[PDB]
């Protein structure tokens, strides 16, 4: 089996996932990759994603890692904040925090950790992890990988580095960004693509697919179509290629 996020599970973090984040979430692909616009929620879903492994399988091990170390900082905070409320509810947990290294443990015990004779069962673990500080990457094994605006993050970074640490324990990943042209992210998109011809993915409809992959693709409106036309403004004072890629997420070059 493969265990997923419940609704109990979001509800619990104060988390109301949109239909594609929705979808993202309840895939049990082994490499799962999402094409989505800008401020569509992709750091929200990695976020999420970390934190129901940390504490839905005690003893699992992995990642977020972003393109560039300030990103990597933002987004270990924001896991920070999602595991200390949901440790709030769950009294068998305690939470170790090393900040200067991103890096988060949470300890399960099998019972309240307030109470007599409480056993410890297992510890998770969670680091932020930069592409721009790839010596960083080496010497893991890992249960999950979770890339932030993957398509900045050079292919070599992925095959060399990020790969191997999922061998062992064959572990998945979750390959998340705005698109950047046709580099590998596009490719690997495609292997999980099977939602036909669409408007803005190149060769879609005709692309070999591999069943360990499943890929989701959807442009900021799209994902919140609530606030359409906040996105489409910005139509009229940026380039037309780079709405497209950036709020779009088209396939452009
Ligand atoms: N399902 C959601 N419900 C409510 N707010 C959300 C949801 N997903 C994302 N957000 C919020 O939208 C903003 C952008 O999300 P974020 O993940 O940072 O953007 P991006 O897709 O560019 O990484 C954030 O303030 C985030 O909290
Ligand atoms: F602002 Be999002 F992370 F692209
Ligand atoms: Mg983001």
């Amino acid at each position: 089996k493969r265990l997923r996020p419940s609704d109990k599970f979001f509800e619990l973090l104060g988390y109301k996932p949109h239909h594609v984040q929705l979808a993202i979430h309840r895939s049990t692909a082994k490499r799962r990759v999402a094409c989505l616009g800008r401020q569509s929620g992709k750091s929200e879903a990695a976020s999420v994603e970390a934190v129901f492994e940390l504490f839905a399988r005690p003893g699992s091990q992995g990642w977020i890692i972003a393109p560039t170390y300030d990103q990597a900082e933002i987004i270990f905070g924001r896991v920070v904040e999602k595991v200390e409320r949901l440790a709030e509810v769950f009294p068998a947990t305690e939470v170790q925090l090393q900040r200067r290294r991103l890096r988060l443990l949470v300890h399960h015990y099998d019972r309240p950790v307030n109470a007599p004779g409480a056993k410890r069962v297992a510890t998770s673990e969670f680091r932020g992890k930069s592409a721009d500080r790839p010596d960083n990457l080496r010497g893991a094994t890992l249960d999950f990988v979770i890339l932030d605006e993957a398509a900045m993050i050079p292919f070599s970074v992925w095959s060399e580095a990020i790969e191997p640490t999922l061998s062992v324990r064959d572990g998945w990943a979750l390959i998340i960004s705005t698109p950047k042209g046709l580099n590998w992210f596009y490719e690997f998109f495609l292997m999980g693509w099977r939602g036909g011809l669409k408007e803005g993915i190149p060769n879609s409809g005709i692309n070999q697919t591999h069943p360990d992959f499943e890929s989701f693709h959807a442009a900021s409106w799209d994902v919140w179509p609530e606030r359409r036309e906040w996105y489409m403004e910005r139509r009229l004072y940026i380039p037309d290629l780079e709405f497209r890629q950036e709020y779009g997420a088209e396939f452009v070059s």
